[PDB]
């Protein structure tokens, strides 16, 4: 009866969105903490006396033990401040010593931050030293005005994946190339699989908009929307609706 199958098709819709919600929220909150950690980092280095911070003994012996304390604090994989010069006073997971082997004016983290007055988030990526993959927040240090260097945060992608993958739901992220980056469902990170079905329903339909869609000639009801340079979405079986 039409009653009751519109009874169900709104019910389940209001879930699936509230689902979708929690996992807009975990990456939303993944970044801020990251943000906030960064903000307050810049602060405290900024907070430097000149004398401090304008030889590179000095910030050796000064600035490092703050990205050391900071690293611990929240346990990121590098915590680093890159100079004009194109050495790195770097601070990383198993004191802080100055390398001058990072190329950092090829790297984007760098580059980025020095075009914009905000922090920088870079893609995943895998980090050059460790070889991991990573998340970067990037930041330009400036001292009344005046550049200090670049500082960088790496914490790892596996910690934002593990935070979604978490969340109740058959929620998952796409990365900026419409590539599976997060599941709850740990078989969709299959490379192989294909999501055009997926994304080619919420390309017409837009953010946060119920649908219908088709897997093996099954119908599912699905919604996306963006957060930040991803695409996170949920999907389900319409037999809720259907019988
Ligand atoms: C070993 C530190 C590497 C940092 C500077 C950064 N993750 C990069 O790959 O450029
Ligand atoms: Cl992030
Ligand atoms: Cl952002
Ligand atoms: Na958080
Ligand atoms: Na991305």
């Amino acid at each position: 009866d039409p009653f009751t199958k519109t009874s169900l098709y709104e019910s389940t819709l209001k879930n699936q969105t509230d689902l979708l919600k929690v996992t807009q929220s975990t990456v939303e909150d993944f970044r801020s903490t990251n943000q906030s950690f960064t903000r307050a980092l810049e602060k405290d280095i900024a907070n430097l006396p000149y004398q401090s911070l304008i030889t590179e003994e000095n910030i050796i012996n000064n600035v490092g033990p703050i990205l050391k304390y900071y690293r611990h604090s929240i346990n990121a994989l590098n915590v680093y401040l890159g100079l004009n010069n194109g050495k790195v006073l770097l601070s990383q997971k198993s004191m802080p010593e100055l390398r001058d082997d990072l190329d950092i004016k090829t790297k984007d983290w760098y580059q980025e931050a020095l075009k914009t007055n905000d922090i920088f988030v870079t893609p995943a990526y895998l980090d050059t030293v460790l070889k991991q993959y990573v998340i970067t927040y990037s930041k330009a240090i400036y001292k009344d005005g005046k550049i200090i260097g670049v500082l960088g945060v790496d914490i790892p992608s596996e910690d934002l994946q593990n935070l979604v993958a978490k969340t109740p739901g058959n929620t998952f992220l796409f990365d900026q190339k419409n590539k599976i980056f997060a599941a709850t469902n740990k078989e969709l990170l299959n490379p192989s699989i294909d999501h055009s079905p997926v994304l080619n329903a919420y390309k017409l339909n837009g953010d946060n908009n119920f649908f219908s869609y088709k897997l093996n000639n099954e119908e599912r009801l699905g919604a996306c929307t963006k957060v930040f340079a991803y695409t996170a979405c949920i999907t389900e079986s319409a037999d809720i609706i259907n019988k």
